[PDB]
């Protein structure tokens, strides 16, 4: 299945790291589900991206 996806790219306007607590900046967002976060959430992420 298409697991998580990571493409280093800046967003369009503004976002928010659901893992941390404040906005999201040019980091890593999954372009298949629409996930977004910094390096604190590359491995700390528990359930990988397997939504549907
Ligand atoms: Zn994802
Ligand atoms: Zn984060």
């Amino acid at each position: 299945l298409t697991t998580h996806n990571f493409a280093r790219k800046t967003f369009l306007k503004l976002a928010f790291c659901d893992i941390c607590q404040k906005f999201l900046l040019n980091g890593f967002r999954c372009q298949t589900c629409g996930y977004k976060f910094h390096e604190h959430c590359s491995t700390k992420v528990p359930t990988m991206c397997v939504d549907w």
